[PDB]
């Protein structure tokens, strides 16, 4: 799993990450995402950053933290 277990979940792409704490513009991955690699190299080819957000749809704004290692 790309996101740890509980609240931050859901893998989705947002355009930005705002105070560490929240996804702005946030995208469902088109593919699924195996790795940390994937979902990283996934949302950058998409303009965005990968995230663990408390929902799994996309979304104007979530409560997110960034995939660990970014
Ligand atoms: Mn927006």
């Amino acid at each position: 799993a790309v996101c740890p277990t509980g609240l931050f979940s859901n893998p989705l792409c947002c355009a930005t990450n705002v105070l560490d704490l929240i996804g702005v513009d946030c995208k469902t991955p088109t593919i699924a995402v195996d790795t940390g690699a994937i979902f990283q190299a996934h949302c950058a080819s998409k303009g965005s950053k990968p995230l663990c957000c408390v929902a799994p749809v996309a979304d104007q704004a979530l409560l997110c933290q960034k995939a660990i290692g970014t």
